[PDB]
C-alpha cells in the first residue's frame, strides 16, 4: 500500500495541518481541537511533529462539506462517520472534508471530527486500513484507544514506524 520509508512526498519529521474551513456545528475551535488531537498522538508514535499550517501547503489540509457533493465515502448525514477523503498523494494531498452535514459531538458517537480527522490524517499519510481493535483502522466513533495516547493501527506499526523514517 502507501506509507514508508524515509516517509512519502515529505522527508521532514516536522510536517503541518489546516482546517481549511471549520464545520460549525461543534465550535471550529473544537473541530480544529477534534483534529488537532488526531496530530498530538501521530506525533508521539512517528518522531514526526505536526501542527497547524506553518506556510504554504500542508500534509493533510482539511475542509468540510457532505451533502451530497461527489467524492469519496460522503453525505451519510448526522450521524456515522464521514471525512471524505483522498490520500497523501490524491486529493488536494491528503484531502479530507468533514460531514459538514453533521452536528458534531460526542454522544459516545454521534459523529466527533476528531476520529475522522484521524481516519484523514492517517489517510493521508499510508496506515490506510485494516481490521485491529486498537488501530485508527478499527470501524467506527466509538474510540476505544482515545487520543491521548492513542496508540494506532497495525499498518500504524507498518506506516508510523516508517513516517519516523529521519
Ligand atoms: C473509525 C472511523 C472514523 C473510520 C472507519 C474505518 C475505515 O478506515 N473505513 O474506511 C470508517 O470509515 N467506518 C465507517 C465506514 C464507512 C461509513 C466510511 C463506519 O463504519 N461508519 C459507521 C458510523 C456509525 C456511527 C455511529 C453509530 C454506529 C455507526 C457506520 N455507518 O456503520
Ligand atoms: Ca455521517
Ligand atoms: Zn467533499
Ligand atoms: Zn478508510
Amino acid at each position: 500500500f502507501r506509507t514508508f520509508p524515509g516517509i512519502p512526498k515529505w522527508r521532514k519529521t516536522h510536517l503541518t495541518y489546516r482546517i481549511v474551513n471549520y464545520t460549525p456545528d461543534l465550535p471550529k475551535d473544537a473541530v480544529d481541537s477534534a483534529v488537532e488531537k488526531a496530530l498530538k498522538v501521530w506525533e508521539e508514535v512517528t518522531p514526526l511533529t505536526f501542527s497547524r499550517l506553518y506556510e504554504g501547503e500542508a500534509d493533510i489540509m482539511i475542509s468540510f462539506a457532505v451533502r451530497e457533493h461527489g467524492d469519496f465515502y460522503p453525505f451519510d448525514g448526522p450521524g456515522n462517520v464521514l471525512a471524505h477523503a483522498y490520500a497523501p498523494g490524491p486529493g488536494i494531498n491528503g484531502d479530507a472534508h468533514f460531514d459538514d452535514d453533521e452536528q458534531w459531538t460526542k454522544d459516545t458517537t454521534g459523529t466527533n471530527l476528531f476520529l475522522v480527522a484521524a481516519h484523514e490524517i492517517g489517510h493521508s499519510l499510508g496506515l490506510f486500513h485494516s481490521a485491529n481493535t486498537e488501530a485508527l483502522m478499527y470501524p467506527l466513533y466509538h474510540s476505544l484507544t482515545d487520543l491521548t495516547r492513542f496508540r494506532l493501527s497495525q499498518d500504524d506499526i507498518n506506516g508510523i514506524q516508517s513516517l519516523y523514517g529521519p
